[PDB]
């Protein structure tokens, strides 16, 4: 009893686009083969859906959405957490009124607006603020590195709140992401965990910092680490090929 | 030499839907009496396009996207102005930073994400964080009619900013607006004032408090306050008629 997952953009597609018939023929195949599939990304399912296209449902056995915070099984929801639930609005409010002093706090050159955006399973923290020009985006990826302002909020939020048992990890240029410890793609496992002997994990950040990392490194996974969705069939077909 | 003015959605259309085939009958036969149609919406062009089609910009002789701070004219920018480029970035953080001080002190029970929204034309400022549910949605606006939360910060920013010359106009139920006095509407007029013995203004929100009430009042337009599109046509088929 087998199950191959994958993380989706980059390993099931090119960075950023479409899956390929090609893709979708090296999975039919897998399936065809006794496998079961599955796929996991930060993502929310609507990005996913325009990844995969329309029927993503009814092609794989499994679908993680927000790292497994909702989740589809045999093309049926079963599973959906929130930030809000697990926390409570309390324990939100409080981690959100500080982070917003903080930023108002801040002396950097450039604000915009968007500075602390709540989603299901996540915060994603600003302190340019992600209302912001591309350009805006570069000045100021620059500036952090000089000068840790992410580092340095990130230190002050863990001391302030260490009873919220919660992880932060640094997003792309302008922002980063606070969630509870635990809810990295890692989530998904407590679900497939006791069905399959074995489960594979294909990805391509697998490097610490990365996002699959924490869920390649796992013990119960067999994890993969791919450069682009090409290797990703290589990988299929060989372990079709026996 | 007269053009016509419309409001976007409610007026055009119904209210947040696409055009009828009726009512663009209904501006062409307008355009081909002589009139020059023109369109003023504090909604960006994308919205605008998504209401009356791809084809927009050719069957409009002006488009006034954000109230005019973006506008096209026989299909063809003309104008570009923004928030940034009038305040100035310090001028800008200072605002905003403010802000995020204000709200991150209120003593309010549900808070989200996205509290400060910086846009083209206007700051979009939310209390409560327009992250939020719709049901969120209506207890926070059932909370701000008893304790008029919106309306504090407002004195509030007021105060804090006089030589701003900015105006502050309440949104929908979790958000109000600041922008520069001046950029309702009524911007849009400095560009057609010189062209036209009459301008008409339809529109549907010119009620006082109202996004039409400024330029609908204006004395250099022809107010025409509408309820549906469908007045709209009659209006126009009586201005044809003659
Ligand atoms: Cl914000
Ligand atoms: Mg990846
Ligand atoms: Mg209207």
């Amino acid at each position: 009893k087998a199950i191959l997952l994958f993380d989706v953009d980059g390993t099931l597609t090119p960075p950023r686009n479409p899956e390929t018939h090609d893709m979708k023929e090296a999975l039919l195949k897998a399936r065809a083969a006794g496998f079961k599939l599955g796929v996991v990304g930060g993502s929310d399912f609507a990005k996913q859906k325009e990844q995969l296209g329309e029927s993503i449902l009814e092609d794989f056995d499994y679908v993680f959405s927000e790292n497994g915070l909702l989740a589809y099984k045999d093309g049926k929801e079963f599973h959906r957490n929130s930030l809000l639930r697990a926390l409570g609005n309390e324990k939100v409010v409080a981690f959100v009124k500080k982070c917003l002093h903080l930023i108002a706090d801040l002396d950097i050159p450039v604000q915009r607006g968007t500075f602390v955006e709540f989603r299901n399973g996540m915060f994603n923290v600003s302190p340019i603020g992600r209302n912001c020009s591309q350009q805006e985006r570069d000045e100021f990826e620059n500036l952090d590195k000089e000068r840790h302002i992410r580092e340095k909020l990130i230190r002050e939020l863990k001391e302030a709140f260490p009873d919220y048992q919660l992880a932060y990890s640094v997003g792309g240029q302008i922002s980063f992401d606070v969630f509870p410890k635990g809810w990295d793609k890692t989530y998904c496992l407590q679900f497939v965990e006791n069905d399959f002997e074995t489960i594979h994990f294909f990805g391509d950040k697998t490097s610490e910092g990365g996002n699959d990392y924490e869920i390649f490194t796992d013990s119960r996974t067999i994890g993969h680490s791919v450069k682009t969705y090409k290797d990703t069939i290589a990988i299929l077909e060989a372990l079709l090929e026996d």
